[PDB]
């Protein structure tokens, strides 16, 4: 139920072993939650969720139960009241998880973020910020606690916090001038150059001078043998795909067909494959003869479109300019059907309007060209009425041609005067829903971006082809960033604060 | 040098007559949101220029495949496609009718390129832009008059 990565106390072979020949356990509570839990007793789990040590960890684990329960049930066709009554206790567990988080956050804030980093070890060594995640809930990790929390794991050791960022780039161009930060309480370039925060920086700079190699070779005239600054960008993308390999390799499940499947879930991931597949077949038909490299430079010219658009990517990182494009991505799909509207107001007239100005065609694919070509353009201002309705020393008029200006009139009142209003009041009306949800998704979406780039060569592609010899040369041969370890005392003195905080949080609700 | 000089300074001493209009009651808080909705502009202008840098690169590259590198090439990415999307759009300057020189290789992606780059510039970007415009205009318009006041 949990997932891949979780792994339960009964099945280890300690338990095995104390099981076979068949005592107590340290804590009772946390059994009989996960025994409600598991059996729908949604009034027995609430009340034993308040008694007993770690409760924002049961909550969390519950949540997680009970949405899991409520999808298989779905799946597995039984009756759909079951179904249904697990999602209300999932959101229920949820909502408690949240209020108690907010109430340790209102309380004290060291120890809160201390309460969400620490090493569980009954649960499987999880902190409590992988349970959130794990369980997709968005209202736990765009909280403000979370949200510090994340910043903090994303910053490094450097405790720069006032204008960041220059710096980085700074100590990246200067490397003397790195001995100059503050540092968290030699080893000071160590830990500078692996803060995901300089990782994302040093990435960003090596792809802003792909871009500008990849316009230069375009740009400029082609030979028949490739110049220096090609040959970087060959080696960019051939690193870059031997990087998506190895991320595909070392993903979390166990099969190798079943690898595939997870990453080919982001629509990032296939984007890249299907352009490196097509600057790898625009290579090679490169170093050929006359036509062959005619085509491989159209292609190249084709390809660097995407690599100029993946920008919005590395955009992405920014605080008020990742909504924004989130927002885009929906906006598309709102703008799709009255594109189809248009397309059909569009071909209406093109198609009247060439069959009624040249009726003495043969067919040829040049009349599926000026269907298209001339409607489309005369929306976006070119609506030159020289071109349309030719003026007709004198040649001899075609029968019925009055009727194409008032047919140009009567579509363009339709196509810019109705629609594009109608989607502008369309966009209007339905911004704030799409702002709230983009906000919330991008806030989630942090910790897998704080993730991936603090598991991640610390160099860039143009380079990394040396990283990759070192996990050559160690295969035969954390302390932070995800968990927290504590000693006996601090953990104490954590369940002593998680346990004035549910009981003051009781207090108060039923006050 | 110095005649240039001056028509800049011109330029800015033209500017400078709304801090004489900000005395008025109903003219001040225009100003201050047209303050506003500039930060907000600015955010928009980086995507318009990376779309409109990706289609022109792409058109320079398509039609004119021989060129020797000069700083020509880098006015002939930003000027036309930025022309384009204030009315400009044109048939015959680009993706030529190719008595005739033979076409180039590959010319016939020019029209579609220019057809979604349009479309994606004057129907998305600007009416998201109104939009957010639009929805965020009541606290601009207060903190506005209060500032103001
Ligand atoms: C299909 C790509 C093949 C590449 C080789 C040919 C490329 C030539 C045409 C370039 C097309 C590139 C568009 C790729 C965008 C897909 C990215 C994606 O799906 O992420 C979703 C992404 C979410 O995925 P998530 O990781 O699950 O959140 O949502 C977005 O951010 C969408 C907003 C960015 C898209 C706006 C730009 C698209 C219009 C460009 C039109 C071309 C103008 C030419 C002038
Ligand atoms: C940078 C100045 C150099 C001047 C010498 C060269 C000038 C050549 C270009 C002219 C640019 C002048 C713009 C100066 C505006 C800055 C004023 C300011 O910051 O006050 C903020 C001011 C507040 O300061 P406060 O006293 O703290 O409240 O807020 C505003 O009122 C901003 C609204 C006015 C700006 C809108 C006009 C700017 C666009 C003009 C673009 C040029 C068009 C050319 C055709
Ligand atoms: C070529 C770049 C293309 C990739 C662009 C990659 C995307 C990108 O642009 O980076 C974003 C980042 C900005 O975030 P950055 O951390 O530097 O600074 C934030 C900003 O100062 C806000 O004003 C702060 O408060 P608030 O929010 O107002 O309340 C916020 O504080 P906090 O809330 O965090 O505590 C700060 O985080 O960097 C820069 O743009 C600075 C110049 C660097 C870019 C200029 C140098 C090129
Ligand atoms: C008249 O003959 C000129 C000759 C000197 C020729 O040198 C050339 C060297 C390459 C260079 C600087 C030149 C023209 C286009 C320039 C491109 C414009 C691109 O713009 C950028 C624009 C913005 C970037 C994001 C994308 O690329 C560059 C990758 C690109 C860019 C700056 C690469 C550099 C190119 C001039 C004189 O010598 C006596
Ligand atoms: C140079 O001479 C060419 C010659 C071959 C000529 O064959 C012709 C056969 C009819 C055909 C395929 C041709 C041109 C217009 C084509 C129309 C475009 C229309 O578009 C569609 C567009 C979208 C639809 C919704 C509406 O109609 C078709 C009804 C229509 C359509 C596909 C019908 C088919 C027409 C070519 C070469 O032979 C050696
Ligand atoms: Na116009
Ligand atoms: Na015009």
């Amino acid at each position: 139920l949990m997932g891949g990565a979780y792994r339960c106390n009964y099945t280890r072979k300690r338990f095995r072993t104390l099981y076979h020949n068949l005592n107590h356990f340290p804590f009772p509570f946390h059994e009989l939650m996960v025994w409600a839990v598991l059996m729908k007793r949604q009034k027995m789990a609430l009340f034993f969720w308040q008694h007993g040590e770690e409760a924002m960890a049961k909550a969390l684990v519950a949540c997680k139960l009970c949405k899991a329960m409520a999808h298989e049930a779905s799946e597995n066709d039984m009756v759909d009241d079951i179904s249904q009554e697990l999602n209300h206790n999932s959101r229920d567990f949820g909502q408690l998880a949240v209020e108690l988080l907010d109430q340790s956050y209102k309380q004290d804030e060291q120890l809160a973020m201390k309460l969400l980093t620490y090493e569980l070890k009954n649960w499987s060594n999880a902190t409590c910020l992988q349970l959130a995640v794990a369980a997709k809930h968005r209202d736990f990790i765009a909280h403000t606690c979370s949200q510090m929390l994340l910043t903090d794991m994303w910053m490094g050791r450097l405790r720069m916090r006032k204008n960041s960022g220059l710096k980085v780039i700074l100590g990246i161009l200067l490397p003397p001038s790195i001995l100059s930060l503050e540092f968290k309480n030699g080893r000071k370039i160590y830990e500078f150059y692996n803060a995901p925060i300089v990782k994302f920086w040093f990435y960003t700079l090596a792809y802003i001078g792909y871009l500008m190699l990849f316009n230069y070779i375009v740009l400029v005239k082609m030979e028949r043998w490739p110049s220096t600054q090609e040959w970087i960008v060959i080696s960019y993308i051939f690193t870059l795909g031997i990087e998506k390999m190895r991320e595909i390799l070392m993903s979390e499940p166990g099969k190798l067909l079943q690898k595939v499947k997870v990453w080919l879930q982001e629509y990032w991931n296939v984007t890249d494959l299907i352009a490196i597949l097509l600057f790898s077949v625009g290579m090679i038909l490169r170093l050929q003869d006359q036509p062959f490299r005619s085509d491989g430079r159209v292609i190249y010219c084709v390809n660097i479109i995407y690599w100029y658009i993946r920008l919005l990517d590395i955009f992405g990182v920014n605080k008020y300019l990742g909504p924004y494009v989130m927002m885009i991505g929906k906006m598309m799909i709102d703008m799709m059907y009255f594109v189809i509207i248009m397309l059909v107001v569009l071909m209406s007239f093109g198609v009247a309007r060439q069959a009624i100005l040249f009726p003495n065609e043969e067919p040829s694919w040049k009349l599926a060209k000026n269907i298209f070509y001339m409607p489309y353009w005369m929306i976006y201002g070119e609506v030159f009425a020289d071109q349309i309705d030719p003026p007709c020393q004198l040649p001899p008029c075609k029968t019925g041609a009055w009727i194409v200006p008032a047919i140009m009139a009567c579509y363009l009142l339709v196509a810019n005067i109705l629609l594009v209003n109608l989607l502008i009041a369309v966009f209007n009306n339905t911004f704030f829903e799409v702002k709230s949800i983009s906000n919330q998704v991008w806030k989630f979406q942090r910790y897998q971006l704080i993730m991936t780039f603090h598991e991640r060569p610390v160099l860039p592609p143009p380079l990394i082809i040396f990283s990759h010899m070192t996990m050559i040369f160690q295969h035969v041969c954390r302390d932070y960033g995800l968990k927290l370890f504590i000693t006996d005392d601090e953990l104490k003195k954590v369940h002593d604060f998680e346990e004035q905080c549910i009981e003051e949080y009781f207090r108060e609700k039923d006050d």
